[PDB]
């Protein structure tokens, strides 16, 4: 019985390490290898171990073994020439991102198949979407019919316009597939955390008995409402913490506070409507091309380095903002007739004869230029300001190209590295220590594939996962001293019952 | 009694550390509470973490807590279109910078008001020169009337030249009174820090009566003269170390002399200057904008960045600079007809006829064209020194671009790179190490909040300086004998009482 | 006996080390100082220490020695004006660089010939090729003779166009002999590889026997046939695991499979393919100067650097193109008529009245700009959609040049730093921690020279190669108890035989 | 006796750390302080930190205590408008820059003089040729009188070509002293490192008596001849290894090849003949502004990156030579008529009709552009490669800019980065362990101003300095016995004498 036996190891009354055995059903261990669930324990890890939170890593380990169950739950329920260049370059492209009561029962299992492949799903919209902007590449404006007019060039193929129509129909088609599956599948895992959330401050905090919501708390005042509702817990296992009739208005205009508030549905919806507008103008569905960013985790670390060090970069625009305003108004002062963009003399295109076209001007030409603003503006060639204006123009290309850009641009870079390097960390750590009990590897590494055998077994994840299903299906009356032990421990909210400092290996290695 | 009690920890008699418990009153932890002294506190920690100073961390330790009383008895003392892009981009930017007798009473109440809300001051001296700025961005220049007259563009509004001429006024007045607050708030801390800082150099090492006051030392040669007064300690508490006539006149030179040396007020001088011409001329408002930089702590480790590596830059700079003489020599001596800057050939445009022109144009086209002197000067097509010409193009513009400007920029770019790291390590020292001991982050952390509890009781330094406060102002006769030896060896001025290597727990971990 | 006498440490059944005494003769050690196997050892212990497989070090440490033995039992059988600077820059360059059956026993003594000296053949065809390109360098074109005529202008030599035939000729010949030398030198090599990668995983995984081959395995599939062959093993020692009747054709394609699948074969195959196209077009030599990459480790590396991260740098490009197509579309919606790249307005030149115009325009200038958009571009000077335009090319300047272009250089220029750093920390862990026990360095440096004696002698891994070729040569009878231990546990293929943890001086320090 | 104790610490036969006393004369701590020996005592840490040959720290100790011994003994013997821009940018740099018988009697004290201001000298010679360049900025051409003539233009003082003449005249004679005077003072220093260097090579190892000079070094095979010296030793203290009968010719020449093989010699001999050449035309003087360079240490460092990775900028500049020869070989067989800089049609100025213009103006523009080589070709509308051209000109621009160029400039700036924190970590491992014994930081720093006593008395190099003078200048009867030990072991050139792993404190501190 390998896969039916789990091994985990717990500190109990005795204050010393001590494995115990239990029986693991072939149904828990299924449910372990959707790639839903891996991928949520993944961000995880990965979340647990970029904050760095020790003391709190065990509560974040509970929290996420109880999204893992109602992760498993949810998935029992739902069981049952130039255009070939073009074409060259999107075929290259796509390839890497590529890498009565009858009626009810109808309608539910028509949702249950919809929440089944909902990445899938997405994967159809982002080819929809890419297989639409491909098309949008041909088009072409002339004024004669085929005011401005946007018409397709004409094709080898000729089937380019019926088929941009149908591709466009399908693309917000298989949007509002994609919002439905997001809403039956992904909106209860995160009503039941808020529900877990608000349960546990209420329970061992006293958030609204025993004390006031707070302030600068838009969720904590929101969740006023649940608490009268007649289903506060609906989501959550604790539920002691005819249709109209049946449904609470409260409840309703609750839940839909949530799933409105939520970063993910708000995206959906974001997708959603841009799909409907592309039906007004096709090229508004090219806002749909930014789900390659985020699809991408390369792409989501480039996105998420702009606003890594945000304020940082507030700030030094905000400078240099200053920085051009003063170089303006110096240019204003003294330097007004150099600002003569104009080749025929008969009309001057003074560029400085008004200050917010001169810190326009300035603002647009001198930062992009790359040598200055002396490279735009006339050459102080015989003029009685030639060490002045040539001091000017080296110290603003100086003190923009050379520091503020270059600081700038490298905010942003070091953002990005870091953001890489915070991932590579995440996984030397994993690879390294163990989640459990995060001993040294050199110690595990003395044996040979002591570390493999310490992580599979000894201290696995999902061997503490399938134990709290296990404890959650036995009855409290089967249990054992140890299982009822760390049930009732459990139910008291306290992570000591973990290896913590040291495990089996250390306390008995004579004997061992 | 959990906050009127302070628990802390000193080595005594016995070679071992040994916990003591004294009363803390209310109005010393109130006064811990104001955001001027928690400053003054987190850029101490700041500046001894980054100077990195163990061997003197308890005197510099001990000078806070002095300057610390001092602040808090002060505190004591006091107590009672176009345009629419503009205006969304000043907005943005504010948005985040943002982020007899009786008349005496009279005097001293009115100094009192004003230096209780100095910050609140500068910030609206601030708010004042940035609405100055934003008006000054529609000013016009033109011949005819409203030489180079400078008027007002017509604006909807049409109130802004009344608004510019208030806005200035309170500007003046609001730099007025900042300069009165910091006058009667902050200069005397400094007054006392440096009388303070001459009675212990006196006391202790004879900088005076037993030797010279040395050379290179401008501080020390002008405090020469507080010696002689008959209050040479005036702020500092050891004074043992009609008005015409009680004012002293060596110590009111000697005292200005302190104020006008200090780099605040004369800061804040440059400000009231500033102000004060503005009048003359609306334009010199904008000198007012670098109180951004300052008051930004990133802007200001920016500017910093520039001046951590003085010696270095100017070193690069004198290198360019020799660089680019030895390839106008070369060009002067060789390469003279293709420098030749004018369309025409009616007159030509010898930019090389002479040195200092070649140097000036090469000085200011070749650093900042990015490809080299050879994109300004004529292309060598056909030329007997072909060969030559194009090895003095590829030399200059590598050994310019390619390393002179990328080491300068690198510089700067490593400058602030330093100094945020600077300030990233001193964080992560004050969150891992505790200032008074400075044992292991684990040894605490094995222990649940092991650091925690070890910083905000066992060694808090809020404790200690509640400890000294409590020890001034009681009585000798009333001190306990740790109290007395604490009393008695700090008046030694040598710090040896502090728990130094180890704690109570590490002294007691069996017992504990 | 210095020289023919070799030291080892192994761990016996005594659970300890023990130092051994084996015979070494002259043969053995006079092999060892070929360039080529000293070269495949360097390459081993840089594979291995980036690798980082301390978990398998010993199984490849085995499978280098091996490749030894099979290495050297192959060399015994093979055993018996503008022109002169040109001049001067291919002369430094190349500097640089530089730096019946009497018949059958003719022919394998040429063959044996050539691959005594297959290196220095590399060298003369690069020689050849570097000769060839230099000759290129005159050849000139011109309408009239000597449709386009490619001629060579008139040199003062004279002897230019049968020098080049020459050289050509010489280069096809030469890679004709390089390509033989290699098929008879290092072919044997890789074909006894992967016989002993097919040998081991059939007798102890059961690839075959006792499983499928799997899926994406084409050398396993592949692999398939050489099973059934009478000579399964023909390259490998364990044999039990007239010339036509005596070659076997299964066999023959196999091998012939194993050839064709090499990456330096079909390197080389390239280089015979573009000689010979060469003669059709001397211009087609240019491809062999692409040795000079392969054959310097730091061009290896550069080039190395481009594919470190090719699957990011493939998502930062599908980015810049998507942020471009983007930008394409904005301009296409609302600034048609700022892309005007005709100075004469008789026949304008429309750059974005076509999507992918716009697209191609776009994408070609935009991004090698340094300016972004707005440079090509006409500027927007008086337009209704002035402060738009402004946007939208300060947006595109930034998003392209300061993130998305920054990103790719910095992704290339940290790989590049990555590789060098890690042939860094391989040089410095390898002379810093020695590769068979790997104890610390500081350990044997309390000893004056004592890593330099723990690494000559007590723990040379040439001398651990050597009682390999000893143990091989001795017979089993003759064979010492611990060399009979060794052999038997070797042929058993578990390698903790090795000092792994500690050594003699560790063990027995106090008597030493 | 504070100043006239000194006290080290050595191991002796007891195999534990002794504290000896031995008393300190004046005139040997009085020689210490000259700025000449402690900048090479600086530079002889600096160069072996840098080395970490911790095995042969000690034969480079002892090598630099007689290098100090022979430094002191030679002291002993020696012992008795646009101008106003242009001037305040030259005062500006200057500042940070600047920051029978009795006939040889009479010779003799003249070169003692010469010798003992020698820094000084330098400086002189700075500050003339700084002059020297300031004045040559002046220069003006014109074909009329005051062929091309160059000319002084008309200065408001008039006094500035007799001003250049004598400047150029003391810049000469100047020159002539510095050579003197380094012939007199360093040159007898390499002359005696080079004598003892032959002396403990010919004693050790027999270079020449048993063994052959070797293969290419040639100070080995000059050195041949001063072994027949009838003085071999000359500089060397160990002697038993008119005037023309005096001189040994032999000896002449083999220490003639000593002083010219020098570096510094040899830079000197530029100098001075720069500085010769300088009177034939005053441009040749701008070569001794090369002495900025070489005399500040940043400005050194700079210099010395370029070289720091010479080879690999080597391999990086051919792989770019390459490179553009394979571009320059696509377009001269395939877009050979995108190649015409000429605006007239009537010449076209065809750049690519021959392959070494089409390579030469690549290597010249391409590079340099920073676009690529398309903006300076034709731009690609509506060509039948329109495609090809926009591929080729995007690969172009990518592989230089992104990848070539940059490559090359990181490579400078890394060299730099580790060169800067080479110095860095020479000046930390300084500050923090200690020279003699290399004890850890934080054992020192247990006890308050540990390492400050570990090092000013405890193990300080001057100590054993002035013990070995000590040793040198006491006779061998009057040693003790700790000193007869040292001393006789030191004769045997084996330097186990140091504290090496331990101390005094660490031997002892129970009792201490």
């Amino acid at each position: 019985f390998r896969p039916y036996l789990g091994r985990i190891e717990i500190m109990g009354a005795s204050r010393r390490i001590e494995r115990i055995y239990f029986e693991i059903s072939e149904t828990n261990r299924a449910q372990w290898e959707m790639p839903q669930v891996k991928e949520s324990k993944r961000q995880f890890i990965f979340d647990v171990v970029n904050e760095g939170g020790e003391a709190e890593k065990m509560e974040l380990f509970v929290s996420f073994c109880e999204d893992t169950i109602f992760e498993m739950q949810i998935a029992a329920q739902i069981s049952e020439t130039a255009r070939e260049a073009a074409t060259a370059l999107a075929a290259l492209l796509w390839a890497v991102v590529a890498r009565w009561g009858e009626l009810e029962v109808q309608r539910v299992k028509f949702l249950n198949y919809l929440s089944r492949n909902f990445y899938t799903l997405r994967f159809l919209a982002l080819f929809l979407a890419f297989a639409i902007n491909f098309i949008l590449l041909f088009y072409k404006v002339s004024d004669s019919p085929p005011n401005m007019v946007y018409y397709f060039l004409e094709e080898s193929t000729g089937y380019m316009e019926p088929a941009l129509w149908c591709l466009s129909l399908l693309h917000t088609l298989v949007a509002f597939l994609c919002i439905i599956g997001y809403n039956c599948l992904k909106v209860p895992l995160v009503i039941f955390k808020r529900e877990k959330e608000l349960a546990r401050k209420l329970e061992f905090d006293g958030l609204y008995i025993t004390e006031q919501p707070g302030d600068d708390d838009v969720k904590g005042q929101w969740d006023r409402l649940v608490l009268n509702t007649p289903s506060f817990p609906s989501n959550y296992w604790d539920k002691f913490v005819t249709w109209l009739m049946s449904i609470d208005v409260k409840y309703q205009i609750w839940k839909f506070g949530v799933i409105f508030t939520d970063n993910s549905f708000l995206y959906l919806g974001w997708y959603m409507v841009m799909s409907l507008l592309g039906h007004y103008n096709n090229f508004f569905f090219a806002a749909h091309l930014l789900d390659i960013a985020m699809g991408v985790k390369t792409l989501r670390t480039i996105l998420s380095s702009v606003t890594h060090n945000g304020k940082q970069l507030v700030m030094t625009v905000g400078l240099l903002a200053v920085v051009v305003y003063l170089y303006t108004v110096v240019a204003f002062n003294f330097f007004r007739k150099f600002y003569n963009k104009s080749e025929d003399e008969d009309e001057p295109d003074m560029k400085c004869d008004d200050m917010m076209t001169c810190y326009l001007f300035h603002m647009y030409v001198g930062v992009r230029a790359g040598g200055g603003i002396g490279d735009e503006i006339e050459d102080p060639a015989g003029d009685e300001y030639e060490l002045y204006r040539v001091v000017f123009d080296i110290t603003f290309f100086f003190f923009v190209i050379v520091i503020l850009l270059a600081i700038i641009q490298g905010l942003i870079i070091d953002a990005f590295g870091e953001l890489r390097d915070q991932q590579e960390q995440v996984k030397e750590d994993m690879e390294t220590k163990c989640f459990i009990c995060g001993i040294g590897s050199d110690y595990f590494d003395t044996t040979p594939h002591g570390f493999e055998t310490h992580t599979l077994e000894e201290h696995n994840l999902a061997n503490y996962m399938f134990f709290l299903m296990y404890l959650i299906n036995k009855d409290e009356t089967e249990h054992t001293g140890q299982e009822s032990y760390v049930w009732k421990m459990y139910q008291e909210r306290c992570w000591d019952f973990f290896p913590a400092g040291d495990c089996f290996r250390k306390q008995y290695e004579d004997q061992l």
